[PDB]
C-alpha cells in the first residue's frame, strides 16, 4: 500500500537498524548484522568482506577504530588483503586505502594500520630484484621498498599531504626537504629521484582526502 517495495523497504529498514548498531558499538553491531543475515558468518573473512564492500554505508571512523584494535589484528589482516595495490606507487595505494575507512587519531592506532598496509602493499607487488634501478624513470617495477621502508614513506606521505595543503603554512615543504629527510629510507638506501618526485607532485596537485 504505502511503498512499492522492490524499493526493498524491509531489507533497507533492517540494514539501517543494523548499521546504526554497528556505528554505535561494533561489538553489538557485528553480531546483529550476522544474525540478520547481512554478514555470512562470524569469520574474519566474512566480516572483513562486509566492511570492505559497505564502506559508504557505515561510519568510516567507527570502521577505522574497529580495525586498529590490538586484538583485532586478525580482522585487520584479512581486511587489508581485499585491496589490490599491485602496480601502484605507495602514494597511489594510500589513496585507495583511505577511501574505505578513516585513519584513527592515536599514535599506536595509526601505527597498527600503516604496519598492516605496508606488509600488504609489499605482498601485492612482484619484486623481481634484478629490476632494481635508481633511474628507470616511471617504471614501477624497478623500485622495491620493503615493509619497513613503505611504512616510513607512508608516514612521510600523510605528513606531506598536510603541509602542502595547509593554508597556514608560510613556506610549504620543498621537494628538497621532503626528499632529503627520506635519505636512507628505501632499504637503507635512497628512493630514486623520480619516485619521490612523482609522489611529491601528485600529493601537491591533488590532496588526499575525506571519508
Amino acid at each position: 500500500g504505502l511503498v512499492p517495495r522492490g524499493s526493498h523497504m524491509d531489507r533497507k529498514t533492517e540494514f539501517i537498524e543494523c548499521t546504526n548498531a554497528f556505528n554505535e558499538k561494533p561489538k553489538k553491531g557485528i553480531p546483529m548484522l550476522i544474525e540478520k543475515g547481512f554478514i555470512a558468518s562470524d569469520s574474519d573473512k566474512d566480516i572483513a568482506e562486509f566492511l570492505f564492500n559497505n564502506n559508504n554505508r557505515m561510519n568510516k571512523k567507527t570502521i577505522g577504530l574497529l580495525l586498529c584494535h590490538p586484538d583485532k589484528v586478525s580482522l585487520l589482516n584479512e581486511y587489508i588483503r581485499l585491496f589490490d595495490f599491485s602496480g601502484l606507487r605507495v602514494d597511489e595505494a594510500i589513496r585507495i586505502l583511505l577511501t574505505k575507512f578513516r585513519l584513527p587519531g592515536e599514535s599506536q592506532q595509526i601505527e597498527r594500520i600503516i604496519e598492516a598496509f605496508s606488509s600488504a602493499y609489499c605482498e601485492n607487488q612482484d619484486y623481481d630484484p634484478s629490476k632494481i634501478s635508481d633511474n628507470a624513470e616511471d617504471d614501477i617495477s624497478t623500485v622495491q621498498p620493503d615493509a619497513d621502508s613503505v611504512f616510513i614513506l607512508s608516514y612521510s606521505i600523510i605528513m606531506l599531504n598536510t603541509d602542502l595543503h595547509n593554508p597556514q603554512v608560510k613556506e610549504h615543504m620543498s621537494f628538497e626537504d621532503y626528499s632529503g629527510n627520506l635519505k636512507g629510507c628505501c632499504n637503507h638506501k635512497d628512493f630514486p629521484f623520480w619516485y619521490l618526485d612523482r609522489v611529491y607532485c601528485s600529493i601537491r596537485d591533488k590532496e588526499i582526502v575525506m571519508p
